[PDB]
């Protein structure tokens, strides 16, 4: 009834590689809120710049319990080197097969060059304690996204 998507069950046990070499799985992040952001790629300017955003506002997800994934399609060791780099302290997804972007339906393609390009459009979704996706944002602008992500966060988990 309140969930926006639809996951296939056999996502949440999906073993997802982290940045630091550890897996997750959204299954064992049951009893909490969690945030998962989608961006095309590690080191451009929007999507460190939207790192940086969720990074400042770790103090007010840890106030409610939340944890934030990034998740982009880039290796693990240009995660580790993006994470470094910036001084992120939330993990990032390496979702090399697209899987996790596939479940989330986040693969999008665009009519051009003559061809049909398909690419990871920028969006964010939010995670219940009990695993249904109550909220999505989808070609997200990034300038004031974190903070609408937070306070959305805020609202629901009342
Ligand atoms: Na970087
Ligand atoms: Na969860």
């Amino acid at each position: 009834t309140d969930a926006v998507l639809e996951l296939p069950a056999a996502t949440f046990d999906l073993p997802l590689s982290l940045s630091g070499g550890t897996q997750t799985t959204l299954r064992a992040h049951a009893g909490h809120w969690l945030v998962i952001y989608f961006y095309p790629k590690d080191s451009t300017p929007g999507c460190t710049t939207e790192g940086l955003d969720f990074n400042a506002l770790l103090p007010e997800f840890d106030k409610a319990g939340a944890k934030i994934l990034g998740v982009s399609r880039d290796s693990v060791k240009s995660h580790d080197n993006f994470c470094a780099k910036q001084g992120f302290a939330f993990p990032l997804v390496s979702d090399g097969d697209e899987a996790l972007c596939r479940a989330f339906d986040v693969i999008k393609e665009k009519n051009m060059y003559g061809k049909q390009v398909l690419g990871i459009e920028r969006s964010t979704f939010l995670l219940s304690p009990e695993g249904q996706v109550v909220q999505a944002w989808r070609k997200v602008k990034v300038a004031g996204h974190a903070d609408a992500v937070l306070a959305a966060l805020k609202a629901h988990a009342k």
